[PDB]
């Protein structure tokens, strides 16, 4: 519950399960997202799998919002056969935007 104010978010480090979850009878409608690496301060682990800060994976966005979209919360695991691989040998992770719809009106 109570709102961001700036669309619902979720990140988890590569290898883990990631968790969302809509308010009340919302429903969530993957924006957008990305399976890889963009930045080294996330997920702490290794500096060498760390050192890359570019990997993108654009289906990324369409496994997720295949198994999130119109449902009420879904969980998918941020790695093994769940995501392809855009950056082998370097910590990944899984970034997710979205928001909060009802299921019907009002
Ligand atoms: C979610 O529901 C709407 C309305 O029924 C539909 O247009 C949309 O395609 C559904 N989501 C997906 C991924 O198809």
């Amino acid at each position: 519950g109570l709102p961001f104010g700036l669309m619902r978010r979720e990140l988890a480090c590569e290898g883990y399960p990631i968790e969302l979850r809509c308010p009340g009878s919302d429903v969530i409608m993957v924006e957008n997202a990305n399976y890889g690496r963009t930045d080294d301060k996330i997920c702490d682990a290794d500096p060498f799998q760390m050192e890359n800060v570019q990997c993108y994976l654009p289906d990324a966005f369409k496994i997720m919002s295949q198994r999130c979209n119109n449902r009420t919360q879904c969980v998918v695991v941020a790695g093994s056969d769940a995501f392809p691989d855009p950056c082998p040998g370097t910590y990944k992770y899984l970034e997710v935007q979205y928001d909060c719809v009802p299921y019907k009106v009002e």
